[PDB]
């Protein structure tokens, strides 16, 4: 069973599982993305690859959380896995607007998970969160406030020449 | 006291203190300038870094005129600072304009502090001006100038347009 | 206005104001003082050297304050710098008594914002102040400390002589 | 003759001849200085080397006076040159307070020269003295305060100690 379980709630264990969920589908939602902007009838390379990376940066999240779940002897426990919200994310306006809500999302899934603790009297979760989540998420949330504001200054009457502008001279590309 | 002093006018001494004031209130005006272009709702990094730059070179300005009063001798004297004129700087366009005016106020104050030390016969006083001060606030305006001009020329009927591609293509940024 | 705020109180966005405000008064005294020991009657170069350096620390420390800011999305509003509290600073003794009352204000001023955090439920701003300003603050005032016992007791019947030693020996100079 | 000569008043060029014998004296003083600070019964290394460097510095500037006279199509004359005002130069306290003596000697020479040339509407002369001695010569004049200031803060009631640890922790020695 274990050996090394110490003050380590059965409350903070299975929200910690419900998050890695969070997590994962947060990395599968950004996969979706990445792939629409991929599309020959999009093609917004810039695009593609900010949401791919996204995809990447929330499986590593899913994946520190089920190290430390080991590290403190909870036991990883995995649910289905929906899909994505849409099949089709409309412009780069439309993408950035849904990224900004998940991701507001996975910050209060956060922000409850260390006020659980906090009520526990769980330091070491509520350190591991502060050191390695939450000033993550704050930075990506203004990163991508910052894209949005730039997104809605380019549409004007031109809205395809915004959108290929802003992809090219601020989005990173080849 | 001092044992060092030699030709040194208590006008000078003063004015040079009103000087730094000016020169730190300047930096304060930057330093406000900056970061409301780092706001998400404003969110043009090469702004931001042009007006942050422009904080720190005040800052020196003041710094050296502190270093030369006490090589002459004079003694610092130190006021309160007012804050900036302005909570939020509106556009690129708004913000490049009370900048050239700032400029132009500083600029004057140089040349009006090199008139007192010619009729006090302060040769050290005008030769630091013109060594420091005179030439890099003549090229900055310059450059402001260089900078307003583009500004008003991408206006057009696409101002938001405009305001991003000047920041992207003339402005320093990452 | 915002699109990225979220568990950002009101009460600590005015607090990270006047922390700001407080910080840039500390800067400012410590430029001050710097130029106090630079003068040719007071001539105490790793004297001057130590405040000018402080002077940079509290500059940056406000800068760190009000990038947070923009990250949490409140917005910075500057008031008026008063000047420092002296015009000379005396001896050695008594300029570093005065930065330590200075220090101990800075810390009490970081230990209430804490507080604020803590009652609000905003671990990222209770995270920041402890990753960026608390440790830096203790560090800080024991180096003081370890400086007055210094010298205080190099006063003995000799005080310009223990203060010559202390600023040769112990301060960083040319 | 001269085939060069240009806006170059017989005023200046007699003036220049003067404050060429002012330098070469200063520096005959500096050289007695010196050698004085090597006596076995005086003993000073590091008061020694500062003055044997300002007798080079003083004889350097003597020659860059003749450079620009030749530049010009002035005449060099050479005068007589006194001995130093004294034999024995008494304490590094005594030494340091003739010095600056000598200096503001020597800075009254420059402004003197400075206000003929303006007056003469000459502006090369100007440029000359303000760019190779009025502020080399406010630099030393500082230094030279700030050293007084630290010998006297050493003299205390143990006046041998003090002139030992000056010329030990402040000048430069082997
Ligand atoms: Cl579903
Ligand atoms: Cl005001
Ligand atoms: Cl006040
Ligand atoms: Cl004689």
């Amino acid at each position: 069973s274990s050996q090394i379980r110490q003050n380590y709630s059965t409350e903070v264990e299975a929200a910690v599982n419900r998050l890695v969920n969070l997590y994962l589908r947060a990395s599968y939602t950004y996969l979706s993305l990445g792939f629409y902007f991929d599309r020959d009838d999009v093609a917004l390379e810039g695009v593609c690859h900010f949401f791919r990376e996204l995809a990447e940066e929330k499986r590593e999240g899913a994946e520190r959380l089920l190290k430390m779940q080991n590290q403190r002897g909870g036991r990883a426990l995995f649910q289905d896995l929906q899909k994505p919200s849409q099949d089709e994310w409309g412009t780069t306006l439309d993408a950035m607007k849904a990224a900004i809500v998940l991701e507001k999302s996975l910050n209060q899934a956060l922000l409850d998970l260390h006020a659980l603790g906090s009520a526990q009297a769980d330091p070491h979760l509520c350190d591991f969160l502060e050191s390695h989540f939450l000033d993550e998420e704050v930075k990506l949330i203004k990163k991508m406030g910052d894209h949005l504001t730039n997104i809605q200054r380019l549409v004007g009457s031109q809205a395809g020449l915004g959108e290929y502008l802003f992809e090219r001279l601020t989005l990173k590309h080849d």
